[PDB]
């Protein structure tokens, strides 16, 4: 690999020194940096595999040089920002590859006048948050809870969180975007095209090229927001109340209202038992009076109360909704690292039809048995409903009532843990076949999953690609594959999940 190392070298600006990005693992550096935006410890094991070399890209011109030369020397690069790839892809390959880690791009530029900020895909959407509520306290972006989340990964794969309900998802708000193509061009919106800027707002960047920035349209968030958490165990009445949450939280709550459901298995009150608590987790873009009189109209199952609601500024429920004090200096969104890494399995569902109380019964006897999965319910609805499928790549529109995230989290080491809870997972997953949706069953890209296939990158390609693709984008995927065909003819932008050539 050292014809590669020397174009790298060849191919640098005096300006901005390439040397001091490279690590190899002659560097004693060079294990902490593979291993500083690693998010899933499944991916950490010594019987992971490795890059060759990790260039940290500290200017724009270290991309087109990686971009440049892994081209011509035929090598598998993996773009890395926030590293939160729940199967890994940014930072593990089966083939010899280097990583193109973003993180030193984070710069976030902020404009209040404009409601804008262009955000570098190294950013976290912590620092984005922080830098936004630095301005203002009245403006935020509807991105994802996990303030360590990398901007590149998250808006590539169609980022959305608690405020997608009012806004749509973070793809549904960007305004222009800086990208590198295979050619090594620094493109904007303006030259890279429409049908790219399409691409890379919930088609998976790392199809299309490195996105070095996107400029995101800030969102108008209340001067009060209101949060609360209410949990209901099977004997609170958690079936009724889940199921009453079914019909109403895509359906009639207000687009300000955001209710997520995590159901998980918790001890019993009898000793040695099990049972399901349903967690009710909301962020009201407005204030505990009119949330209550919804609440009262709506849903008044969860039994909320005054007491229940916690009114703070919309930043501070950034906070909250990741499981940080609600006094928390604003500046821990600063910290890249998550203060808990596991072990972790995720797979996502779309559910178009509420679940009869029979089939949550069902649902709750089998969680019991398996213990560790958890799944968590995003309900969909409101804007989500009124976007055109066809307007992203990400297609999950209307006739969604929620999506739903298995969880499955573990602390043990080796493959022979990881097939137990994997195995769980994909049980729960297999019960749950008849709730969801089918023909096909619907997946949400960011919450990527390897089981729905692996795309070799070969002859079988573009079968191979249609078996995940079809799950993701559903009628989008077509237009995926045109135009990958027309900006990375040659693959040079691949991965396990890659969208492939015609
Ligand atoms: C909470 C937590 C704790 C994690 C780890 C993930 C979460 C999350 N909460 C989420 C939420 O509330 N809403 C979501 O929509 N998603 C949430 N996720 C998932 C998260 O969005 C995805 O895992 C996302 O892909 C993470 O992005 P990242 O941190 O940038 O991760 P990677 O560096 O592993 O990259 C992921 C994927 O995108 C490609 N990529 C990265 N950077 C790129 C640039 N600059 N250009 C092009 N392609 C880029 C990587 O190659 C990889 O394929
Ligand atoms: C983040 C993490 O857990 N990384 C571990 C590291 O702590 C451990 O010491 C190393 C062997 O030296 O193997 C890594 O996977
Ligand atoms: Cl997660
Ligand atoms: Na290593
Ligand atoms: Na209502």
């Amino acid at each position: 690999h050292e014809n590669f190392i020397q174009c790298l070298l060849s191919h640098s600006q005096p300006s901005h020194p390439i040397s001091p990005a490279i690590f190899t693992p002659q560097n004693s550096s060079f294990s902490s940096v593979l291993q500083a935006q690693i998010r899933n410890l499944r991916f950490n094991s010594t019987s992971t595999p490795k890059p060759f070399l990790i260039i940290t890209a500290l200017h724009e011109s270290h991309i087109q040089a990686a971009i440049i030369c892994a081209r011509k020397h035929g090598l598998q690069m993996k773009i890395r920002s926030g590293g939160h790839d729940y199967e890994g892809l940014s930072y593990v390959s089966h083939v010899p590859f280097f990583v193109l880690d973003m993180f030193n791009l984070h710069s976030v530029d902020v404009d209040i006048e404009t409601e804008t900020a262009w955000v570098q895909t190294g950013a976290t959407l912590g620092e984005v948050y922080y830098r936004i509520s630095e301005k203002s306290k009245t403006h935020g972006f509807p991105a994802g809870v996990c303030p360590t989340v990398g901007v590149g990964g998250h808006i590539g794969g169609g980022g959305y969180g608690n405020m997608m309900r009012k806004y749509g998802l973070t793809v549904d708000n960007i305004v222009d975007a800086k990208l590198v193509d295979v050619s090594g061009r620094l493109l904007d919106r303006k030259s890279m095209g429409e049908d790219l800027f399409w691409a890379i707002r919930g088609g998976g960047g790392a199809s299309f090229g490195v996105v070095l920035a996107y400029r995101i349209k800030l969102v108008r968030v209340p001067e009060t927001v209101t949060v609360f958490q209410v949990r209901k165990t099977l004997e609170q009445n958690a079936t009724e109340i889940v199921y009453r949450w079914q019909q109403v939280a895509s359906k009639q709550l207000p687009d300000d209202l955001f209710v997520r459901l995590i159901l998980d298995v918790v001890n019993g009150t009898k000793s040695g038992t099990k049972t399901v608590r349903a967690s009710f987790l909301s962020l009201f873009l407005g204030d505990s009076n009119r949330l209550l009189s919804i609440m009262n109209e709506s849903f008044p199952e969860l039994g909320l109360a005054q007491s229940d609601c916690i009114e703070t500024s919309w930043i501070r429920s950034v906070l909250f909704w990741t499981n940080f004090q609600i006094d928390d200096p604003l500046n821990i969104l600063l910290n890249r690292t998550p203060p808990t890494l596991t072990f972790l399995k995720r797979k996502s569902d779309y559910v178009k039809q509420p679940i009869p109380k029979n089939g949550l019964e069902f649902i709750w006897k089998r969680m019991i048995e398996l213990e560790t999965p958890q799944m968590i319910f995003n309900p969909y609805g409101g804007k989500m409903a009124e976007i055109p499928s066809t307007a992203t790549p990400f297609p999950h529109r209307a006739g969604n009532l929620w999506k739903i995230q298995y969880v499955t989290n573990w602390n043990e080491p080796g493959t022979d843990a990881a097939n137990r809870y994997l195995n769980l997972t994909r049980k729960l997953y297999g019960y749950m076949t008849p709730f969801v949706s089918k023909n096909p069953r619907q997946a949400f890209f960011n919450y990527r999953d390897i089981d729905l296939g692996i795309n070799h990158n070969g002859k079988a390609s573009f079968e191979e690609a249609k078996a995940y693709g079809i799950k993701y984008f559903l009628g989008n995927f077509n237009r995926l594959v045109k135009i990958k065909t027309k900006v990375d003819p040659g693959n040079f932008f691949r991965n396990e999940q890659s969208i492939p050539v015609l």
